[PDB]
């Protein structure tokens, strides 16, 4: 059996949750909160013996996963969404690097207040540069960051923005190859369901 | 094989390490050595063709690799101190994860000039704990944070507290099997031999 723990929002387990949702994957979506999820986190940490006493927390079976880019890497090697090469593998691996990144840039304007106009004007623009330049480098219809099958960095990419827009809408604006990519994974089979009835909120 | 990086521990030193520990000889390119670091890395980064415009780069022949995590896992696998199991290696890469997670509060104390008192006090204490409950772990009842021969991850912790040992020496009072670990792969012949080579020998 299946569980994944986390907070009731997206932030570090929506990677995960977009994973399974593409990999057609059954598993139980434990949110603390859905009442007080500040006790029922401490609850969670005595109950389960968590390596870092963070979430989110994968647990098949009685095994205990933790660490988001972990587990990430883990599920996509598992059911061959992590290049399909060597090479390929380490390129996917890279641009997941960049990603996290960026997003950990977003996360602390979006989540801890530090002033957005720094992210805004100087870090997302460049970004965005960057991983634009990285689809035309591979660049249908079909926008893939590696090779010419899906990996986790497509999808890993896709969130990122997905994140981001959630804040600031107009964000992909001056980035064609970046828009469609993220239009392309938006409407994959098994994603689109996914994405368009997951309940709103998250960081 | 040419490693570009800054001439700092930083971002390069675990894969700099791992190179050490593995034997595999390379040039250790750094800016700032003969000349202007600002002025050095503006014009790498003008003939270099770099994802992110960061180093460190690892450029094998035309082979351009970026971040040094990626680099660091792409290396593991190549040279066999990966997991010796797809669980096993998964474990290794959770915990190298974990050491990323404290590896940056060190680094916003030790180079970005914020509160040390919250690392002291708050958040050193309680991840040395967490590799010490790890190391019990995989030893049970009756050295290595995975399996029984050397990851990545047992030199990723050692890289760690190295680093925070040139500002705070030693962390490691309280920690004794992370104390004994990290000893340990200090006195390997080929990480012993890169540590006195980097103080100057
Ligand atoms: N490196 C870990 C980071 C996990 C983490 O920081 N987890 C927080 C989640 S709550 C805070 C938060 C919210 C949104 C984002 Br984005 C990042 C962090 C936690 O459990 N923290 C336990 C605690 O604070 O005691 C990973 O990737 O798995
Ligand atoms: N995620 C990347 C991060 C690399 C990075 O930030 N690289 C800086 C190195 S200089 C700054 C610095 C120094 C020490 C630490 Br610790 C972290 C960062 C850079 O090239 N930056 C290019 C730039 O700032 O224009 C990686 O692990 O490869």
């Amino acid at each position: 059996n299946i569980v994944l723990y986390y907070f009731d929002a997206r932030g570090k387990a929506e990677l995960i949750r977009l994973i399974f949702a593409y990999l057609g994957i059954e598993y139980t979506d434990k949110r603390f909160g859905v009442g007080d999820a500040f006790v029922e986190f401490k609850n969670f940490k005595k109950e389960k013996d968590t390596p870092f006493e963070q979430v989110p927390i994968l647990q098949i079976g009685d095994l205990i996963l933790a660490q988001s880019q972990a587990i990430v890497r883990y599920l996509s090697k598992k059911y061959n969404i992590c290049g399909e090469s060597e090479l390929n593998e380490f390129y996917a691996d890279m641009i997941f690097c960049g990603v996290q990144d960026i997003h950990y840039k977003f996360n602390n304007t979006n989540l801890f207040k530090q002033n957005e106009t720094t992210f805004l004007n100087e870090d997302l623009p460049k970004w965005s540069g960057y991983f634009e330049k990285l689809l035309k480098k591979n660049h249908n219809d079909k926008y893939y960051f590696v090779g010419n099958n899906l990996t986790y960095a497509d999808l890993a990419v896709f969130n990122l923005y997905d994140d981001i827009e959630t804040k600031y809408p107009s964000s992909l604006k001056n980035f064609p190859l970046l828009k469609a990519h993220n239009e392309f994974i938006s409407n994959l089979p098994n994603i689109k369901n996914y994405i368009t009835n997951r309940k709103e909120s998250v960081y």
